[PDB]
């Protein structure tokens, strides 16, 4: 099926790895230019060489911190040197959170507010314009299967995940009018690297048996027994942002194995 | 993008006319073997040569009435003899409704109970096991917007489409075992032949222009102030069955242009 | 808090025992006078004289069953000869279900569209008429969590209360016109007798502690960790049915401890 | 029926008109003792005086700025040297947003978060501990009807009242270990204050039917084609905190005439 996105800029935030890497493999793989956003100079330059040697597509590397509005208006500015304008966002930095909401600080609210909500907004704000002047485009927003089931450790990202979902659809209706087309995609497990990190740390003390605590973590919440890999996760966002999904408006989609357990 | 449709076999019901008869020309497209379900046998036939000679497929025409015990068992006859079992089902057999619960016989509630549930947990039932011996499959829902949203004008279809949607979601979680992905897609409003006879008929004494009523009904529920096209929503039916969206399990997925006006 | 029911009309299916008769008990503690509705014709009247003997309201016996329509016509013309219209109608008659959608016969999916959903569309067009002419009224459709979040072992009573959820709604923006008020409670675990009998079976072999195994049903599935009384459920369903709930119109009130993990 | 709530200790955010006065004389009406909050100190001392002369209960009026950490923290401290502890929090203080997302301020985004959000967050830190000594408690979120089906002209509420239908959720699970019981209301078109202002506003020159401005809102927006008043509404809010609804936990009960156009 083609995809119809040969040539166009898209700029995905969080991007040097996990799902976000992922995800711009996924667009080169089509023959989208990418636009790479993260803090780490590092594992940038490694993202950007892999890239463009496998796809042979250009990949412009921003690195910059999108929880604050300078970091922002520096992927803005970077876009529209290179490349003019962006044909497709995909709002994907953040990272999973866990406290209790009686212990946990305001400053710790306020980050997670910063970096999975007002990044969406601060970036739409700043390259809207640009897809609007370029005769349209596809924004997507990886909220998480939490921003509607929560998951009982970490209140702070369920409320922020669920913002940033209701952010995606009023941002969807407003900008319809310009043929940018918004939607939410909802992942459920997935395998990153954290949760190898974080496998590790709760097995550390009862045989290090961290593949086992993974498999439980699946048992427990996806009817389906497995965590995704990121590779088949970026396969829904490719086909959002594609000709081929030209109807899809404001909607949330998820992709999680079964986890979500109401309609 | 590869969808690894090419020589699976997809019965879609409902395929000739309409979304699904655009589905299964996007099956075809994707080099699927397809079989075709429907009632009136002369629009199956000019179906099926046209996805023959312009696909270069092989299709088996099944015309029975879906909404019996009986047509089921022949659809799943026909698939065992001729191919062994399904790879792919749509549940796409379906009309609109237009009543008020005060004045509808009790007849009428129970011939779509029959076409658009009763169908379906008939064809699972018939079809599951070859599926199962394939190594799994892709079955899909094609329920409605309406079965979250219900239009005024036709209880019963939103009863027995929202009923549709459960149904989607508990087949799921019965047959992931047997890596058979269970869907439903929830479309909003898709051009087809039905809509432009109802606009020519409400327009007959006023003008005759029916265009003009289609695009007031587009601007009154949907942002994007158009119908899809048949093939635009087609496009997410063959995604959803590809081998690019393994981790999609008991999901509803809007294709409705805006039309839903929740979260 | 006064409620405003004194000398309604209240007709509650399934009411000589467990949810319904409690929630016959507490439209009786506030004055309205009853319709009770159930199969056993002396375990009806049993449940009519102490209402009758403990509140001093009139209570009016019809012993059918509401999965036929002439029950439901029974019903109908008992309330028509007794009182001349019903002020207050709750849909509470039913049963949970255990099967497989791969071994269930269409029968018992039949029982469950008759029971669930055709006895809400028959007494309702039954019903409706009479509570009009009173100018107004109330109905409640006593649904299930499972209406949204479906239980494992049971898919036809799933597909059936969803099923029923949805025609509340409908029939919500039907009769609000006549000044009647339609909504849906979705129950959790609540305390009623085949609850107790299920426990008392399912430890018949290892050691009785049926306690045990319903507190294991609570820990699982609430995190109250408790099943509810049917009396505290009964309160909501009076509520609901009041002169203080009068801006509640096709709406679906959860209550279930915390057993929905979605919002 | 009894509501239980005499002499328990109510604190009621944005207290002094609208909603939150409804409210608060709902639970003075019931016996409970008030706890009034609001920034205007005249406003919310004649609210105070007219609760105390007219339903014989006691009143603390703490006028202070609960969308700062300040104000909340004098909220908690007053509680605590008046009557130890609360019982029954409301969280009510909150206003409409008008924006579009491509113009509106970071500042107005950080407002709506501080107000909405932040408040709920810092009161139950603040107050929860001493719910929990009581023996438990009840807390309400008054979200909106905005919380999941977003209207055009206030994406900012939207995407806060989300956020905060969340945060209900979130805190539900955490406390009922505490026998705190949290839940959510969200209320469709209440007749306050600012729809009469906002009414006038906009008929100023055509007309100056307000009332019929009101209407039409009404009728595009309700299927019960009025506004609620904030008393009928409240009584929701005082059954929620109730004796009677010991079941409700983490749940959103919208009280909308009908407004919430899917399941
Ligand atoms: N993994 C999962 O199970 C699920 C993940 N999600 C969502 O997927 C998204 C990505 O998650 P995942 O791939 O797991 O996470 P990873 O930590 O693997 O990757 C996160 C990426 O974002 C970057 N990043 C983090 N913070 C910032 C920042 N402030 N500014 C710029 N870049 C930043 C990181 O690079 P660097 O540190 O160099 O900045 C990295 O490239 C998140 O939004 C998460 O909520 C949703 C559901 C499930
Ligand atoms: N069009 C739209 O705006 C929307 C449609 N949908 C759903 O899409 C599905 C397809 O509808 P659409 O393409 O619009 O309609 P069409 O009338 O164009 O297609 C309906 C197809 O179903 C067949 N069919 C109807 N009844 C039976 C039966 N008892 N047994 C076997 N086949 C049957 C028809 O053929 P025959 O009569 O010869 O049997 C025809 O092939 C329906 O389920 C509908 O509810 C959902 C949302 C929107
Ligand atoms: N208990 C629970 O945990 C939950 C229950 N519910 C729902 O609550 C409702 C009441 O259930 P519950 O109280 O638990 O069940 P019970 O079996 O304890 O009570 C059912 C009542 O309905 C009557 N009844 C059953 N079938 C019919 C029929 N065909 N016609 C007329 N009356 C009938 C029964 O009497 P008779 O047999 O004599 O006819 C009895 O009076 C059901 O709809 C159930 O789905 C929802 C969520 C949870
Ligand atoms: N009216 C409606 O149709 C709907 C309203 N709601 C919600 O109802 C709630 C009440 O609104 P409503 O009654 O309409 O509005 P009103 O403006 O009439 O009342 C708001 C009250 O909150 C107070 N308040 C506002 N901001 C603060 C603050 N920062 N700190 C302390 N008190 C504050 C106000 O007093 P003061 O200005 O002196 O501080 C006033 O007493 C809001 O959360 C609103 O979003 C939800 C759905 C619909
Ligand atoms: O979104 C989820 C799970 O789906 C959260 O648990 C995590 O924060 C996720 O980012 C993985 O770390
Ligand atoms: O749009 C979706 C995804 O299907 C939502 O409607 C979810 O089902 C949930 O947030 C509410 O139904
Ligand atoms: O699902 C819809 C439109 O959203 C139904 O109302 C129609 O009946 C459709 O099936 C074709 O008319
Ligand atoms: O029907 C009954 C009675 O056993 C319930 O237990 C259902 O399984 C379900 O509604 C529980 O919420
Ligand atoms: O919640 C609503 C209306 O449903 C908002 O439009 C406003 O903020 C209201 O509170 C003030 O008029
Ligand atoms: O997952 C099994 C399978 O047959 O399901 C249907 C897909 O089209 C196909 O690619 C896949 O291999
Ligand atoms: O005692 C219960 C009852 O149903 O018994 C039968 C009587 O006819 C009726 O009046 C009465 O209320
Ligand atoms: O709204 C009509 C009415 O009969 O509905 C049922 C209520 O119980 C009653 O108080 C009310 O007046
Ligand atoms: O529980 C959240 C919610 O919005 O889910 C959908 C239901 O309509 C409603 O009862 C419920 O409040």
């Amino acid at each position: 099926m083609d995809m119809g996105i040969s040539g166009k800029v898209a700029v995905i935030t969080g991007s040097s790895s996990g799902i976000g890497l992922a995800i711009a493999e996924g667009f080169a793989k089509e023959g989208a230019h990418i636009v790479l956003v993260a803090r780490q100079v590092d594992r940038l330059h490694e993202a950007a060489r892999s890239l463009k040697e496998k796809f042979g597509v250009r990949v412009l590397e921003v690195a910059v911190d999108v929880a604050t509005p300078e970091g922002v208006d520096a992927v803005v500015e970077s876009v529209r040197s290179s490349f003019g304008g962006a044909d497709i966002l995909v709002n994907n930095a953040g990272t999973g959170s866990n406290e209790t909401i009686m212990e946990a600080a305001d400053e710790k609210w306020q980050f997670y507010w910063e970096l999975l909500v007002m990044a969406a907004v601060r970036l739409a704000r700043g390259l809207v314009p640009g897809m609007r002047a370029r005769g349209g485009g596809a924004i997507i927003h990886n909220a998480s299967i939490c921003a509607v089931q929560p998951l009982w450790y970490e209140p702070i990202y369920n409320v922020t995940k669920a913002a940033l979902m209701m952010f995606s659809k009023t941002l969807a209706t407003e900008v319809i009018k310009d043929n940018i087309r918004v939607n939410c995609i909802n992942p459920g497990l997935i395998l990153t690297p954290d949760w190898i990190k974080t496998a590790k740390e709760l097995t550390k003390d009862n045989g290090g048996d961290w593949k086992g605590y993974l498999q439980s973590v699946a048992d427990e919440h996806a009817p389906i027994k497995r965590f995704a890999s990121p590779e088949e996760l970026a396969n829904f966002f490719v086909f959002l942002c594609s000709e081929r999904a030209t109807y899809s408006v404001g909607s949330a989609y998820f992709v999680d194995g079964g986890m979500l357990k109401t309609l």
